[PDB]
């Protein structure tokens, strides 16, 4: 019969973040070729069934990848690298150098993974682009310039170059900074409170549920992603699938999404820099508008986010793990 797959996320059941998010879409994706179930941790009562394991995160699901490992040496094993771990803790981390070196294949989520990886890893890994579905592109005003940058606050999403960006411009009442995302970290929700005090074009929104961000992200002129690291950024292709093109720091999770050649990146942490590209757009707002030149990229990108694509490399991968 058809395989029973358990996919572990580390994230709790319904959040709204990235982990909940694929592995919830990994079972909708998989659906018609086996039974899937998600998990946060593996064994439970009904593992005697499970066949096939993809877990999200090297280090964060090590418990769980280990006990798959000790009851099917050699079988059934994708340990999914969704970024915090392939670029800080496969560096260092036991428990996240155990789950690469048991794993049957490893999944990265663009391009550029597997070059973070160990070199003994790279035969056994294996690119799968996330999707999400497509927004109809809208007109936009001319009138004035609305960027969005959409993540839960926590340093890896380095908002700090959001928040000195917007003070660089915030005299500018032609450009609106929304921030979208809880308060997590400790601090940065002040941060962003003070911020939006003292620069009122710059508005944090807090938490805001997923539709809401997707109508958001599709009405916004830009998106801006400023991470110090991502495994492919689920905003990315959300901004990229509604025609609203992105200005991202040039770090390898987001060059896998933008391309080598995108003309929107700036250096990790340039806040003058990303105040720069926004005056930029701003300033094109006829055509040659940087907003244009990105728009055109981005739809050079938009066939990467397929939920069909997706599929079919999901096909691929537990073919090979069955
Ligand atoms: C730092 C890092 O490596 N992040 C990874 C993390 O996702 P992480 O959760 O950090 O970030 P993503 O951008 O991929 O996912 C966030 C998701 O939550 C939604 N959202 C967020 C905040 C908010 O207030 N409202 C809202 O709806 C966004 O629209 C998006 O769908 O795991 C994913 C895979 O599992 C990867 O794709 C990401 O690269």
């Amino acid at each position: 019969s058809n395989p029973s797959l358990v996919i572990v996320s580390p994230a709790l059941p319904g959040a709204n973040n990235g982990n909940w998010r694929t592995a919830q879409r990994w079972k909708a994706l998989l659906s018609p070729v086996c039974s899937a179930r998600v998990v946060q941790q593996w064994p439970d009562a009904d593992a005697s069934a499970d066949t096939v394991m993809l877990a999200l995160h090297a280090r964060r699901s090590a418990e769980s990848i280990a006990h798959w490992a000790h009851a099917h040496p050699g079988r059934g094993l994708g340990v999914v690298l969704t970024g915090t771990d392939l670029y800080q803790d496969i560096g260092s981390d036991p428990q996240a150098q155990r789950s690469l070196q048991l794993a049957q294949r490893l999944v990265v989520l663009q391009a550029l993974g597997a070059e973070a990886l160990p070199p003994e890893c790279r035969a056994k890994a294996r690119v799968v682009y996330q999707s999400t579905s497509a927004r109809a592109e809208l007109p936009k005003s001319a009138r004035q310039l609305r960027a969005v940058m959409v993540g839960h606050l926590r340093q890896v999403k380095s908002p700090q170059t959001l928040f000195d960006a917007a003070r660089l411009l915030c005299g500018r009442e032609d450009i609106r900074i929304d921030h979208i995302g809880d308060a997590g970290d400790a601090g940065l929700g002040e941060l962003a409170r003070a911020l939006a005090s003292d620069c009122p074009g710059y508005r944090w929104l807090g938490a805001l549920p997923h539709a809401q961000t997707r109508q958001r992200i599709q009405r916004a002129h830009v998106l801006v992603h400023t991470s110090a690291l991502e495994g492919g950024a689920h905003v990315i292709m959300e901004a990229v699938r509604s025609g609203t093109p992105v200005l991202a720091s040039r770090v390898p999770g987001n060059v896998g999404m933008l391309g080598n050649d995108y003309a929107g990146y700036f250096p990790h942490g340039d806040a003058a820099a990303l105040a720069a590209l926004l005056e930029a757009c701003r300033a094109g707002q006829r055509a040659a508008g940087l907003l244009d030149s990105l728009r055109t990229q981005c739809a050079l990108r938009a066939p990467l986010f397929d939920p069909r694509a997706e599929q079919a490399a999901l096909f691929q991968l537990l073919n090979e793990l069955q």
